């Protein structure tokens, strides 16, 4: 039907002439991952490509437009799209390669794909966890300049897609949309670009009940030692040792889980103040050891250090918390 | 035998005229795992095709079916079929390609595949671990619209096999059947789509034994220092503060392993209401040791708030689970 | 030589007549890993096939065989065979495909590949780790029914050799042998399978040196109380506790290992027991303190309880070993 | 238009004769990980080829560069060049080969193609982690000495550009530059060689806040003991203990991520000398225990030795930081 | 320039007639890696083959050697080696297959390709980590038996180079040397067989400061309690407990790392020792409390058990290092 015989499929159409315009529009069928260490995320789509090819005309009396196999993709001429700043990719292909070809008696040709991408995205975690994300994926054709072949979006603003099923345990996904912008390359020359862009927000409720939570409650316990009695030095002072070493552990289990940047995150700083504010207790009762052997020293009840500690710690503690959920909301 | 070399392969049959339908059955041969932290299984199958193509006719006396290596399917016409909301999948090719095609002498054809697919399933943990969750497997055909393709199961809902050997060690499989829906994109058109539903349940018994039991061996230790002379200061209160901090790694090595979701499972409940139980006992002989020096202030036996808590904890532990079992049965 | 291009390979020797006999012998090569968690494991070999093609024929006065490249593989006739109730698998290929061809001047063919399987093992683990499992690899004709392919061992139970640098570093191996069945699927027919089959015996020596030589050490620390004046209360209290605590770790650090089974283990069985062993300690003292007490309240040397204790303990202890190595040997 | 069917292309230009200059030029699109157990990096980049070859000549009145479809570059004859002690590389091929064709009338060729490469490098950690690295990736042909292929710098030093958005979070990246050598293989003969070099430096934020700080606090916990009464043996006894097991802790933690060295590295030695600073507190109190046990004896305050070590070990911790923070600045 | 057309290159040169000989040389890249859980190695080198085709002769003036582009590799007769006993290989195709084919006129060929191989390796534990092991990689010819190839390297032991920049962080690579065998295959016949050998020795420096040094100071710690006032009870009790639960922490650490041998290893043996060493100090001390409180009712300075202990023990582990070091060297 097709006349494949006739043609050199090398050369595009109107090679030698003006360029050729290909139009674009996408459907996102997932959100795969994301990674922190790797600062990278995968997404799943369906890819669609629109052009018009005389070479490819034949007669009909119904003007509709028809399917063809597949096979044929190979000896045609097609676009040459390909992701920008990506890391990996393939083209699905069970039980055949899902690829879909359909051509109209005029020569007007409808080409669709269905893909998997993994790609770059650069992130911010000084107010980790409570951070907004920004990213985006970038579509460019690699061998043809905008002198050869020019690259728009179908449908304006409408030419974006999403399923309804699309979902992450950990962010709340929103504002999709897409822009356009022009490149270049020193040795090569101008393209036309396509971007697609969104936003994530992350959920703190796990860092609540899994962070915070603990290290409050390591530094309510360090005070129980201001109302016990001072003779007894064997009981009090592993009380404080104690929550020391808990809140270390504490302080490894979380950075353990990030890349190593050079800056403090936001959690960084609530765990460290209540290292500093647990390890206070422990100076507290030394001081008052010595001073109460000093008095034995001399002549040889609760003590004053011990009466305002009651009170002084906690009102400390609630100043910063508010402080603290002041700044970071 | 075959008339290979007389025909344009590219087209469907009846191209340019009513859709050709297309029966479809299935064998599962395997269930081989479950994700909850990238929610996804695993299965592999038999997958088998039917249809009529005349120009695949040959004479014979015999009236039956005959066998063909496997090279002949890459030059005649087949359906297209593709596993939706998959992440991966494979045909099997080992000493060769894993495919079967029989044809009748009145252009009758069968074509049978093995393959292995990854696919997508959400998941509720709100219940877990006593939690049930039901998947399903897409089927659809990427090229062809019902106007030109019409897909339907085979034999009704005998269309499904299973074989016997099928098991997962972390969960009882059940309720095996089949359904049809159709499917609309945007760009392209309306499509029949075919389903393969099952449902799974959790067994509990890991969870028992690694989780609640040694839970409830703390609380139960904490409870000792009741029966304990409230004056051995340095036994009383070590016996308090370490079931307090064996408590926080318990409760930190269960949700290490699981996706970090924005809302409370029903694990976390019992073991948050365990840690809280342990926290007040140590408050509590707290406040005997301070009253007993302000006796001993106004001077210069069994407590009975030791006498007390000797009843009401437990009774109150023995409550909470009462109604923690009722609800989660 | 050869005569390639007269003949149609896409049809079996004798089609549309009695079914073809195919002969098979096998080396094992190496027995390469083996899972749990997964329950499979992985073995490579040498696979061989046996049959006759006049179509093959060639003139000679030597009536030799001879050997040819292995670029013809892809031209001829060759039997289908697949290995079932297999994860994967695959043909190497460096520095070339790993095949070989032979043919005599009768038509007399012979066929062999070099290949890696992973295949599916159900394993039970009631006896763990004093456990024997049993395997089996399993080949069978993907496309041919036992009407049309005939397919047996070619040497009968000499069909089978393995290589004598085969090892596990976990296991003993034994019992290597081969059987054969028919099989049914109700859409397709009647199909010959061959059987590899072979036996598997766990070494124990690591599991007594890592789990449970330390849970009787931490048993024998416990009994130490019983010899230690019973008015060293913040000596024996800690004493006991810590113990409880280390047995802890040791029963989780044995089974974050394996599957997530439904039922008992026979490791299980001896560290709880001595858990309890562990926990009955403490209770112990702690009626002694309650006694003593009494005692002091009514008033204003070894107590009995320690006495007895310092002679039942051990010999508790001793039964119970007595008893768990007679059933599981 | 390209006279493709005309020539034998298994000869290279000039084949016979003198050798053919081939220019390179680069340009780096991203550095994509490090590894210090494996030595080694990846990296994506662009990279293009020059040449000339007058089978490959067609007539034209406009002398300009054309464009060419990309599926002739199996037909027509292209360099040969690799990437030398790389481990692992791939060509990228989504949504086709990403590859580029460019031929002008007199011959001239221009030819471009995407990849990623994982490459070797050898690395010191004899100051980690104040320490810096520098890396290099080699270019050569595989086939061709220099006396049939010549391969240079396209643009001298201007030969390599780097994308503005290139970054690691644990890096600083510079001295980006291009150099030449002749090599020489004993069997096969002389070849020019190609080098693209960098510099690599390390952020200590992480280091100090998650190995040194703990560790000098630590230290300054085990001089609090020095202020405590000699007389409370329970409390002055655990206080040291627990501080040399924590530094144990720490000192795992550390060398459990690195390459198994045969070497001391610079965070090593500060470890190590803290925990003789705090092991050597407790030999302190077990004189002072000693001591005061043989005053009693012949019997029958604070002491000198704590007296003394109230500014002994602070002042010599303060001079062995000086001394370090010397060294490795 | 080469009569390809001429000629049916499925049979090899003096096919029907006595046994082509072939060379063979080698030059070593890289050892890349090695596993003690999985028992192989990873090697990456150049494989070169010699021999004459009279089928592939030109005519020339000049009598030298000439290079050809590597396509024409797959249409004439090449031999075909594979690596016996390995796990995994490829060849390497980045920009293009690197392969190379030189021919000179009297019809002499030389063929070299690069490529990495992953490779069995038995290996013996007994005296870890101060142990040495040996190592080889064999190759073969996969289709032809002695009676039609013959297979020999081509300068005797001058056959194998090797990179001046091989190199592993944990070992002493020593000993590459070259050796040849001939094997039976019961099926199939009488092959030659090539073999690579070497040894590697193992660094210690690791060893001692992760594993040995800890141990022998929480030995030591034991000691410091035969210096401590006997009535000091709840010190002395505690300081001897945290030294046994340490000590078996090490033990864990250091086992989880290796494969689950059935024998026991020269490191095991030392840290068994140092805890009976540790273990016997509890008992110690239970026994002078026992004693000093029967002495206590027949009623109603140092221990002559402390007086003795506080030379043996010292002695006794000074005698088991001088054995010991005596016996591993
Ligand atoms: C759906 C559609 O666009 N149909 C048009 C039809 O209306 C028009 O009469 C015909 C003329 O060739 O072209 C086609
Ligand atoms: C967020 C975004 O890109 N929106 C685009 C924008 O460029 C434009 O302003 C609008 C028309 O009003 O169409 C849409
Ligand atoms: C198994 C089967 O369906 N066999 C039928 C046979 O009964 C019938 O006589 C014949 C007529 O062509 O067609 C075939
Ligand atoms: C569970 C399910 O889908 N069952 C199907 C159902 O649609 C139908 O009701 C039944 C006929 O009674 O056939 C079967
Ligand atoms: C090894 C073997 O079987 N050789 C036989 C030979 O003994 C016999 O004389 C000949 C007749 O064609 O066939 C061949
Ligand atoms: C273990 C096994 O399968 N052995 C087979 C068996 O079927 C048969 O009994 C024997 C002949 O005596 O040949 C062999
Ligand atoms: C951009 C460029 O180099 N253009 C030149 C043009 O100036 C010159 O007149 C012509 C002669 O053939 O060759 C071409
Ligand atoms: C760092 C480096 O390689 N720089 C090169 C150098 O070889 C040369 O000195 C310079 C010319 O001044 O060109 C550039
Ligand atoms: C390098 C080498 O071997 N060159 C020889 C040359 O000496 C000899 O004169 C010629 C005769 O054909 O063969 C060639
Ligand atoms: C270690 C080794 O294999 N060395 C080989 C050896 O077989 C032989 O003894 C030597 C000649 O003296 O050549 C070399
Ligand atoms: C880490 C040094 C701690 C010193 C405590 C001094 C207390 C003095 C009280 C007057
Ligand atoms: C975390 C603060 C604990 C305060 C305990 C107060 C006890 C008062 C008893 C009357
Ligand atoms: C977990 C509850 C423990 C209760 C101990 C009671 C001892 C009574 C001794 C007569
Ligand atoms: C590890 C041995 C410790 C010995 C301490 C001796 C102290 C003597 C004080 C005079
Ligand atoms: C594990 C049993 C320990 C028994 C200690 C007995 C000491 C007796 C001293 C005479
Ligand atoms: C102790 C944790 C407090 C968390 C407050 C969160 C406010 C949104
Ligand atoms: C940008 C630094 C914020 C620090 C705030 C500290 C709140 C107590
Ligand atoms: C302390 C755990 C109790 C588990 C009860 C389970 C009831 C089915
Ligand atoms: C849906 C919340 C259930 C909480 C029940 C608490 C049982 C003590
Ligand atoms: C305490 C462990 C005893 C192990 C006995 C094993 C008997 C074969
Ligand atoms: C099948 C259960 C065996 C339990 C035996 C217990 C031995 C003390
Ligand atoms: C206690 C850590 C001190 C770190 C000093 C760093 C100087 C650049
Ligand atoms: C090259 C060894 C440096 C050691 C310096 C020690 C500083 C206290
Ligand atoms: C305490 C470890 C001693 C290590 C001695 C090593 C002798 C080569
Ligand atoms: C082969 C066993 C060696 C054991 C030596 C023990 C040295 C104290
Ligand atoms: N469109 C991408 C190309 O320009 C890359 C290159 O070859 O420089
Ligand atoms: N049947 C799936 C296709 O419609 C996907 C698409 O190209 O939109
Ligand atoms: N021999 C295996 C086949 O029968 C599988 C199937 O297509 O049912
Ligand atoms: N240019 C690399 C080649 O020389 C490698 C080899 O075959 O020796
Ligand atoms: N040279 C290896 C072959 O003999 C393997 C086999 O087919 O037996
Ligand atoms: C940005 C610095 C914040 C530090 C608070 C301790
Ligand atoms: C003390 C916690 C209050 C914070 C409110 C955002
Ligand atoms: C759904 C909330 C339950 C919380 C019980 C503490
Ligand atoms: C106290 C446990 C009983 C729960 C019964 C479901
Ligand atoms: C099979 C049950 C055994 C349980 C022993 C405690
Ligand atoms: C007490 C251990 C003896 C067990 C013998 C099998
Ligand atoms: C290079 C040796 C340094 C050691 C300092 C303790
Ligand atoms: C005591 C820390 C000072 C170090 C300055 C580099
Ligand atoms: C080979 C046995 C050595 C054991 C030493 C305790
Ligand atoms: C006490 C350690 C000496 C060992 C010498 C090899
Ligand atoms: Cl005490
Ligand atoms: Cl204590």
């Amino acid at each position: 039907l097709l006349r494949i015989d006739d043609h050199d499929f090398s050369m595009r159409p109107g090679f030698g002439g003006p360029a050729i315009p290909v139009g674009v529009d996408v459907q996102v069928e997932s959100l795969d991952s994301i990674s922190e260490v790797d600062m990278d995320f995968t997404m799943t789509l369906y890819l669609r490509h629109y052009w018009k090819d005389e070479r490819l005309s034949f007669p009909s009396t119904n003007n509709l437009s028809m399917t063809f196999d597949g096979r044929l993709v190979k000896k045609i001429w097609v676009p040459d799209m390909f992701f920008v700043h990506s890391k990996r990719s393939f083209i699905h292909d069970t039980t055949t390669d899902n690829v879909m070809l359909r051509v109209q008696p005029d020569g007007k040709v409808l080409y669709s794909l269905r893909v998997t991408v993994t790609a770059m995205c650069n992130m911010d975690f000084s107010r980790f966890p409570l951070d907004t994300q920004t990213c985006s994926l970038e579509i460019e054709s690699y061998a043809y300049t905008e002198d050869d072949l020019m690259l728009y979006w179908k449908k304006g603003n409408d030419s974006l897609k999403t399923d309804e099923r699309i979902s992450l345990s950990q962010f709340l996904i929103q504002e999709f949309h897409t822009t356009t912008k022009l490149a270049f390359y020193s040795s090569t020359g101008w393209y036309n670009r396509l971007y697609i862009n969104f936003t994530l927000r992350r959920h703190i409720f796990f860092f609540l009940l899994q962070t915070y939570f603990p290290a409050t409650l390591m530094v309510m316990l360090s005070w129980v030692s201001f109302w016990i009695d001072r003779r007894a030095v064997p009981a009090r002072v592993p009380l404080g040792i104690t929550t020391v070493l808990t809140m270390s552990t504490i302080i490894t289990g979380v950075n353990a889980s990030m890349p190593r940047v050079s800056y403090i995150k936001a959690v960084d700083i609530y765990l460290w103040v209540s290292f500093v504010f647990v390890f206070l207790s422990v100076l507290e009762y030394a001081a008052v050891n010595y001073l109460t052997t000093v008095q034995e020293r001399k002549e040889q009840d609760t003590h004053a250090i011990d009466k305002y500690s009651r009170i002084i710690f906690p009102a400390a503690y609630i100043l910063f918390n508010l402080i603290y959920w002041s700044i970071f909301s």
